[PDB]
RNA sequence: AGCGAAAUCCUUGUCGGGUAAGUUCCGAC
C-alpha cells in the first residue's frame, strides 16, 4: 500500500513523475532525482496520483518554499522547485508538445510578478469572520491569505488593509469576491458585492480607498462597474501608454508582458507597407506596438469592452492606421471582415481553448510570417500541425515564464513559409 | 450556500481517442 518510487520528471503542471509497475505514477512534492516512500490516491487505467509519505533523497534544486500557505492554497503548485528547474522542465515539456526545440527563455522577476489577481470571499457564520483568499486546489474552501510573495509588492502590502477594510462592513455576509491590480497609472480594487453597500458602508470604503492611494470600483452585478474613485487606468506596454477594462483582461506579468511584446515584435519583423492582422487583441497590448510599426494594422476581439479600449488607445496614442472588428472567432469567420482582405503578417494570442476557428482562414490570407502567442501548449500544438501541412514551418520558439511557481507556462512561436 | 467560471487557485461523474500505461488536447453519455 505504502510504494516505493524514484522521480525522474517534473510534468509542467509542478509534479514529480516516477513509474511503478509501468504505469505513470504523479507525486506533487517530488522532485527529480528524488527517491521516496508514496501511496496512491486516484489509480486510474493508465495513470496513477500519489503522495509522499517519506522523502528518502533530496535533489540539489530543492528549495524551501517562500509562502506559508504553499501546500494548501491552490495557487502556487511549485515553490520547492529552483527557478532554475522550473523554467528547464516547463520547456522540455514545451518542445515535446512542439517537436521543435525552445531556442529561447524569457523571464524576469521570480517573486512579486503578479499584477492581477481575484480574491475569493466568505463569510463564516460559525465565527463573526471574513475569509479572504484563494482556493485550496480542487477545492470551494477558502484559504486565509496573510502574505503572497508572488503578488506585485504594492498588492500584498494590501493584503492586511483590505482584510481590516471588508471585515468591518455591514455588508459583509454579501462580498462575493474581491480584484486588485497594478498598473503603471496606480492599484485599483474591484469589489463584487451581491447585495447593496449602505452609505456607512461606502463611507469606509471610500475613506480606505483614498488612504490607500487606491482607485475603487463597485460591482453590484455583471452588467454594472461603479466607478467611486481614481482616474482611467492605464500600463505602459513598450512604452506606449495604454488603457485597459478594469475587470477584464490584461497580461498578469508586466515585466514579462513587456518583453514578450517587444520579441514579437522583432519577431515579426514588422515593414512600414506591411498590413499586419492581430486576432484575439484584447485592448490591443500588441495591436497598437504594431501600428507603431506597420503600414496597416487590424485588431479582432469578441468582448465588447475591450474592442472599445482598443480604440481609444488608438486615438489617444494618435495613430490612425489601425482598427479594431467585434467578433467570435469561433462562428464562421470567413463571413467576417478581416476575412476578406490580405495580410502580410499575423499575430494572435488566443484564450487557453486556443484558436481552432482561425487556423485554415490565416492560411487563406497567405502571410509571410505567424506569430501565435499561447498560455495553453496543448493546444498550441494542436493548433500548430494546420499550418506545418499547409507548408508553414516553425522559424523559433519561446518558452516565457509568465507564471512562476505555477503550473503553467506561456510561449510564443514564430511559423515561416517556404 | 453566495461569488466567479471566451478564468494562479476558483473541483461533478463514467467511458473512449490521443499520449510516455502522462494528467493539458479532443469526443460521447
Ligand atoms: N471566441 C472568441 N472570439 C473573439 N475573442 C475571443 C474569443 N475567445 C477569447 N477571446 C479573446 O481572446 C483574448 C485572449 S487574452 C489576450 C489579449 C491581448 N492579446 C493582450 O495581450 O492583452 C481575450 O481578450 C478574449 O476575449
Ligand atoms: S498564490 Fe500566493 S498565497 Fe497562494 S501559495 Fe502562491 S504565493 Fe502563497
Amino acid at each position: 500500500q505504502i510504494i516505493t518510487v524514484s522521480v525522474n520528471d517534473l510534468d509542467s503542471f509542478g509534479q514529480g513523475v516516477a513509474r511503478h509497475n509501468g504505469k505513470t505514477l504523479f507525486i506533487p512534492g517530488l522532485l527529480p532525482q528524488e527517491n521516496a516512500e508514496v501511496t496512491v490516491t486516484e489509480d486510474k487505467k493508465q495513470y496513477a496520483r500519489a503522495k509522499v509519505v517519506r522523502r528518502l533523497s533530496d535533489s540539489p534544486e530543492r528549495e524551501t518554499p517562500r509562502c506559508p500557505h504553499f501546500g494548501v492554497c491552490g495557487g502556487c503548485q511549485q515553490q520547492h522547485a529552483s527557478v532554475d528547474l522550473q523554467q528547464r522542465s516547463k520547456s522540455a515539456a514545451l518542445a515535446r508538445l512542439m517537436k521543435h526545440d525552445v531556442s529561447e527563455v524569457i523571464a524576469d522577476v521570480p517573486w512579486g510578478y503578479r499584477r492581477r489577481a481575484r480574491l475569493s470571499l466568505n463569510y463564516l457564520p460559525k465565527t463573526q469572520q471574513l475569509q479572504m483568499g484563494f482556493r485550496k486546489a480542487g477545492s470551494s474552501d477558502i484559504v486565509d491569505v496573510k502574505q503572497c510573495p508572488i503578488l506585485a509588492p504594492q498588492l500584498e502590502a494590501l493584503l492586511p488593509k483590505v482584510r481590516a477594510c471588508l471585515g468591518s462592513l455591514q455588508a459583509m455576509r454579501h462580498l462575493g469576491h474581491v480584484e486588485l491590480v497594478q498598473a503603471t497609472s496606480g492599484t485599483l480594487m474591484i469589489l463584487r458585492h451581491t447585495a447593496p453597500l449602505s452609505s456607512a458602508d461606502r463611507e469606509k470604503l471610500e475613506r480606505f480607498s483614498h488612504s490607500e492611494g487606491l482607485d475603487l470600483y463597485l460591482a453590484p452585478d455583471s452588467e454594472i462597474l461603479e466607478t467611486v474613485s481614481g482616474e482611467m487606468p492605464w500600463y505602459d506596454s513598450n512604452g506606449l501608454r495604454l488603457t485597459f477594462s478594469p475587470r477584464d483582461f490584461i497580461q498578469v506579468n508586466a515585466g514579462v508582458n513587456q518583453k514578450m511584446v517587444a520579441r514579437a515584435l522583432e519577431w515579426l519583423d514588422v515593414q512600414p507597407e506591411d498590413r499586419v492582422l492581430d486576432l484575439f487583441c484584447g485592448m490591443g497590448n500588441f495591436t497598437l506596438p504594431l501600428a507603431t510599426q506597420a503600414a496597416s494594422v487590424v485588431g479582432v476581439e469578441g468582448v465588447p469592452a475591450l474592442v472599445e479600449k482598443g480604440q481609444q488607445n488608438a486615438r489617444l496614442n494618435g495613430l490612425q492606421n489601425v482598427t479594431f472588428y467585434h467578433e467570435n472567432l469561433e462562428e464562421d469567420v470567413t463571413k467576417q471582415p478581416w476575412a476578406k482582405n490580405g495580410f502580410d503578417k499575423v499575430l494572435l494570442d488566443p484564450a487557453r481553448a486556443g484558436a481552432a476557428g482561425v487556423m485554415q482562414q490565416i492560411i487563406k490570407l497567405e502571410p509571410i510570417r505567424i506569430v501565435y502567442v499561447s498560455c495553453n501548449p496543448a493546444t498550441l500544438a494542436r493548433d500548430s500541425e494546420a499550418l506545418l501541412k499547409a507548408g508553414y514551418t516553425i522559424a523559433r520558439l519561446a518558452m516565457l515564464d509568465m507564471f512562476p511557481h505555477t503550473g503553467h507556462l506561456e510561449s510564443m512561436v514564430l511559423f515561416s513559409r517556404v
